[PDB]
């Protein structure tokens, strides 16, 4: 995949926030790859966004 998300997620991880709002440039590979990295993780993983600002969002349960 790209390991740079992994990294992110694994700070979002432990540093256990609330959400992080990735970017809608994910092509797929990349977006696949964050729903993962959350799926595997205890994070919801969803797209949000209203209009041509669409982007993907994980949500850390505590």
């Amino acid at each position: 995949g790209v390991d740079h998300f992994r990294a992110m997620i694994v700070e979002f991880m432990a540093s256990k926030k609330m959400q992080l709002e990735f970017p809608p440039s994910l092509n797929s590979h990349d977006r696949l790859r964050v729903h993962q990295i959350a799926e595997e993780h205890g994070l919801r993983h969803d797209s949000s966004g209203e209009g041509k600002r669409r982007f993907i969002t994980v949500s850390k349960r505590a």
